[PDB]
């Protein structure tokens, strides 16, 4: 079935002493989420870049990593209900403010955490080089040969192109009816790796560090080993969720190439262009696209989305 | 059939004149090995570094081989019956030990020669990447497409998972059955290359150097062309079995993130951290889990493992 | 009388990290452990070489700390009852814990913490070069010449030999037998300081942070200042004993050279050389000899062995 | 069918020079070559090292390019009749030497052209990385999934192991049919591309520039643009056959690591070694493997091949 996404955002100092913290705290921040039985998987992101429309953002590459002071993050997990990760987040709180304030000394922004709903998925399961032998013999023996997926290679060998749009009050239904029709042409595009739309329905004030003043005084004021009152939140998910709505079109590629001209199909393509206007005319805000390497990710996420 | 498995582990200085010896050396030892019938392949590592665990080895890396100062490797050798071992050492032994003393002047530890009963294996054969399309037609045509495998590419071009178990005594069918389950599972994960369980039968004391008295001897005074008294080992092979009853786990891998995640499954797809938790019950020592390049090898004990 | 003994046992960087760590961190969990008043005193190592037999360790040297990698730390603490370790560290845990917990970012293997009984013991009390004059006239205005110690001094100012065995089952009477016959004899050596014979009664899984599931995923996910469940370990400390039985000889040597040719003296030596013959043919393992520099240490714990 | 071979055989200087004149003049020469009806392709090789064997051959390693001073080609064209070789040669010899002659700048040793019946073969078509989906699609459409070759990939992307044999005379039999065995077990090896067996029929005196005094001294005395007389060569292909009997065992891997461990098998797994040493006791000389690169090819030889 469809899971419910939670993205937590955060702008840290793009150093190694940065990328040497992950490597020991994004871990145990994975294995403590996993105690909870809706936890489903997650998909953890580096921006690498933004995607410059020609020069409309003509500062922006595709890859500015060896040029940029931070660095980005955006951590997906994924949920069979979203009050999981709520329950999740209270009931190992000791541990998770613990581990997730460690990072508190690279931080320039964040984090912030909202939650989606999956309107849309067109994603498949991942799969190594190695594996594909034995996916297609599998599919073949069960009769089953458009069961076969692209190959979409787990652990940073792919990239994800993560489209903002913010809708006007009133065009939702417009703009999820043209971007499905949209992502269903662009799935023709070669090295297509799957895509999904995910649709904002809150954001979590815990996962978000966003207390009362109480709690506020607490992370303020802690020296590392001290929880702040979880029970502080002043507001529940749904009450944060925005309006302009906000969705994300998440859309996954081979290499950027493959993404820069295959998202450019809907400019490129008269047929497809046509269809994406429709798009285009609801919009109060985007398509802002950024440029995400999937590096640390727990792949069964797609088993569950897939079944 | 599943054949017995003799690991030959030792230690030596991690420079350049220890690699051109394995280079010479290490050819001679296989083609002697090979004098025996019952010798059914080969299988050579080095390690090239330790399984951190998030930061619980905070000091160890996946690939240590560019800071440290020694070599481990892992010799494993196959055959049809572990007495096949031991014949073959005494039968061959004025060639085997001259070959293998000759190491001693790079060697910090060992060699030490435990020998393994297979209780579990679900390994592939071997196959280069140019091999697949004919391994797919051979596989089709004989109507048996379930039987088409992974690639699995040797001559270290893959990666090895090599986790060392110490079990309760008493809870060893506990961990054999709890580990079965785990590694059925652990399957699905992407780059997975197949797996075994390796239980500890016993120690080679001739394969291990390890004399009495008179041997003892005869081989700190040896000039390198005089072998000491092969009758002169003082305990059989069962003998030297251990308790707390010692397992390695198995297991091979596309690359080093997929290991590191792919082993990671069991901590963090929550259905199968239940599953394999009840391994982690029954432990007197470990998962401690050495990552393993497996460069000098004879692929054909695969065959006689899948028939 | 004699007491046990716990021998903490881990790989570590070699890197000025690791030494300021231990500087610091170190002191603390021996002030933690002097809380229980079963505690008689500690010895602390740091393993600078190992011995070489010639070139049968022919990349080994009694010396490789400017090219060792990684260096190996053997913390010995002295019991009065071996329950008493066990009580110590669960009466203690939440500052042993957080403070041990705290070297897991310098560490490679370990903790690894086995429990010995002292079958045989011929160990002085240290002195520092100043102290022999007061010794000589207290010891002569007793009248007990005779208990005028060879110079011990501590803090770094010796050397020890390591020797690790493993016997044969059914051989521990000879092996128990000999090995005290040959270190009555071996005292004769110039340069040695003493000895004493260590025969391993099991393992302690709260010192080797060798827990059931619940605690190993704590430890995995710990921030730093959590404790694991202490009564998660599932296993007692005779339930540990390792069979083959193990062994550790144990001798105190004035220098490097000393240590060579004095532990040399059972093979140079063609009266001893038959005696320690005695104990090479009931081996399993070994002898492999370990040269460990006493730098931090508790003196006292000889206060209570000599009474 | 099976074509006959010749291999133009030459030693140059290992320096830039060389290589650019090949760059220019081979070319010209395989199309001077292909003016013949009876050309059915060509396989140009550079020797870049020599297979040592464990340390047979010490000084030798695989790939020996970057410390030689030379360069050995190995030319294979491919003819419907041995006698289309020598005609092509005399109808078109006045750009033939000349072509030809203008390498004498770089040479040490050579040319020499010997001439080669194929008494086995299993070698496939070349195809690039890109062709497989077609070529699978192609076999199954036709009904043969048993035809579905391994990928040999062309243009110095798979490496030759070039394995000389001279043979006792009386033995010949004994040497192909167990060359064939050998080889007929061989394929199971991981990334083998082929194999076949030359047997030599004779000498090309005018593709080895040895002709009678009067061509001597033409060749010696040449400008570079005058022929020496064709009609002078004063031996025909048939009587410059050597006894003892020379074969050439051909064999193509996926890469250096894969011919060394394959080409191995022979040694290294049990049955096989039984077989092969039926080989080795027929010989005179060898086996001695030159490790080649296959760069420049007229690939078509392999459709004439197989049909
Ligand atoms: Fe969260
Ligand atoms: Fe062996
Ligand atoms: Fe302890
Ligand atoms: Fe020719």
């Amino acid at each position: 079935p469809k899971p419910y996404v939670a993205i937590n955002m955060a702008e840290l100092k793009n150093e190694p002493k940065t990328f040497e913290m992950f490597a020991s705290v994004g871990p145990k921040v994975c294995m403590v989420t996993a105690r909870h039985p809706g936890f489903v998987g997650f998909q953890n992101h580096w921006q690498i870049g933004i995607l410059p429309f020609g020069n409309r953002y003509g500062g922006a590459k595709m890859d500015m990593t060896k040029e940029s002071s931070t660095v980005r993050v955006l951590q997906y997990t994924f949920w069979k209900d979203w009050k999981d990760h709520e329950e999740m987040h209270r009931q190992n709180w000791s541990y998770l403010f613990r581990l997730c304030y460690s990072c508190a000394s690279q931080m320039i922004w964040g984090p912030w955490e909202p939650i989606y709903e999956i309107i849309y998925a067109n994603m498949p399961i991942n799969t190594e080089m190695t594996d594909f032998t034995a996916v297609v013999g599998k599919k073949f023996a069960e009769g089953k040969p458009l069961d076969i997926p692209v190959i979409s290679q787990p652990y940073g060998k792919r990239v994800v192109a993560f489209a903002e749009h913010s809708v006007i009050p009133g065009k939702e239904k417009q703009f999820e009816d043209a971007i499905v029709r949209t992502l269903e042409m662009l799935k023709k595009a070669p090295g297509f790796l799957g895509a999904m739309v995910l649709k904002e329905i809150g954001v979590s004030g815990i996962g978000s560090m966003q207390f009362g003043a109480k709690g506020f005084h607490q992370v303020l004021e802690n020296p590392g080993s001290l929880e702040p009152d979880p029970n502080n939140v002043m507001y529940s998910v749904p009450e944060a969720k925005n309006t302009p709505q906000q969705y994300i079109v998440h859309v996954e590629w081979a290499n950027t190439d493959a993404l820069m001209f295959g998202m450019g199909r809907v400019l490129l393509y008269p047929e497809l262009r046509q269809v994406h206007d429709e798009v285009l005319d609801t919009l109060v805000y985007g398509p802002y696209i950024r440029i995400l390497n999937p590096m640390m990710e727990g792949t069964f996420w797609r088993e569950y989305l897939n079944e």
